């Protein structure tokens, strides 16, 4: 049958038949154009409270892995930034290519990065992160671009439980996972109104995506990429370019939070 995916026949340029929003006008990702998104000496530094963090598992979905938090209390929060309120981390994921030379799905200057994390929030005003996404500001990502270089050190406990769920469906427990260990050294920031980047695509995000690259090694993200779309006892499909290309910028501004 037919599913959305990245592929030839039900990548992007697809989506739209199954999600008519995916020609909508706050779409994701976008191009920084860094000669057109402005300073805006109002926005805050942005606050990271992850210490309390608690993951729980890890998921193969068939796109991407995600890795997965109790989002029950304000245990892992971001605020400030150009957030008005709190919002809950409820999981991270990443998209990536076949190539270090692709992979990310905002760019810079059209600069392709090797990989994206996203870190999804949902604002604690609407209780659930179901209801958040039924509202214009229900969800904050904090986006940060992979670079290849060194090695991120606080990325191989994920590396090194991918090969349990190499295959669409398969999950394992991953508990005491922090993410501060994925963080750049600045928190300095592009900010924009925008969407999910995979189906439903819906129109609730408020995109934070850091200014400075994580450096990851060839090896950690090899690894990626011998993950599987596909499930267990059906053909091998490498789980690679996974990324939706940049969407038009529309009515939209794209702010700075330095200069
Ligand atoms: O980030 C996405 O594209 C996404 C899509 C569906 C559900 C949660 C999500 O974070
Ligand atoms: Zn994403």
């Amino acid at each position: 049958s037919h599913h959305w995916g990245y592929g030839k026949h039900n990548g992007p340029e697809h989506w739209h038949k199954d999600f008519p929003i995916a020609k909508g006008e706050r779409q994701s990702p976008v191009d920084i154009d860094t000669h057109t998104a402005k300073y805006d000496p109002s926005l805050k530094p942005l606050s990271v409270s992850y210490d309390q963090a608690t993951s729980l598992r890890i998921l193969n979905n068939g796109h991407a892995f995600n890795v997965e938090f109790d989002d029950s209390q304000d245990k892992a929060v971001l605020k400030g930034g150009p957030l008005d309120g709190t919002y809950r981390l409820i999981q991270f994921h990443f998209h990536w290519g076949s190539l270090d030379g692709q992979g990310s799905e905002h760019t810079v200057d059209k600069k392709k990065y090797a990989a994206e994390l996203h870190l999804v929030h949902w604002n604690t005003k609407y209780g659930d992160f179901g209801k958040a996404v039924q509202q214009p500001d229900g969800l904050a990502v904090l986006g940060i671009f992979l670079k290849v270089g060194s090695a991120k050190p606080g990325l191989q406990k994920v590396v090194d439980v991918l090969d349990s769920i190499k295959t669409k469906g398969k999950s394992a427990d991953f508990t005491n996972f922090d993410p501060r260990g994925l963080l750049p050294e600045s928190l300095d920031y592009w900010t924009y109104p925008g969407s999910l980047t995979t189906p439903p695509l819906l129109e609730c995000v408020t995109w934070i995506v850091l200014k400075e690259p994580i450096s990851v090694s060839s090896e950690q993200v090899l690894k990626f990429r011998k993950l599987n779309f596909n499930g267990e006892g059906e053909p091998e499909e490498l789980m690679v370019d996974n990324w939706r290309p940049a969407q038009p910028l529309k009515n939209r501004q794209i702010k700075a939070s330095f200069k």
